[PDB]
DNA sequence: CGACCGCATTGGTCAAGCG
DNA sequence: GCTTGACCAATGCGGTCGC
């Protein structure tokens, strides 16, 4: 009831194994409301939430979609990936 | 051009710690 | 049991530099 019933690999702690599992599935329910990022951890998700905005921090927001970012140095990659017009 | 180099972000891993 | 976050290496970029 431990192990990956794809590989077999072996976890002590269960819970584990429900996300590793997805690494074979593709399953990623833990889905951004701010943007298309998804994962399988929960952890994760909320890790990636403060590239979206520290509470101190001053916010930048796409001026074309309103996204918002912590960190100027990643908007234009969001400029660039997204915005090619 | 190609191979280095700093950074913000990430995927995988693990297990303390809970009460 | 289950959540949470630290750790690490990988990534990808943007830029730099190289008998
Ligand atoms: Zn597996
Ligand atoms: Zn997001
Ligand atoms: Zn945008």
């Amino acid at each position: 009831s431990d192990t990956c019933e794809y590989c077999g690999k072996v976890f002590k702690n269960c819970s584990n194994l429900t996300v590793h599992r997805r690494s074979h599935t593709g399953e990623r329910p833990y889905k951004c409301e701010l943007c298309n990022y998804a994962c399988a951890q929960s952890s994760k998700l909320t890790r990636h939430m403060k590239t979206h905005g520290q509470v101190g921090k001053d916010v930048y927001k796409c001026e074309i979609c309103k996204m918002p970012f912590s960190v100027y140095s990643t908007l234009e990659k969001h400029m660039k990936k997204w915005h090619s017009d």
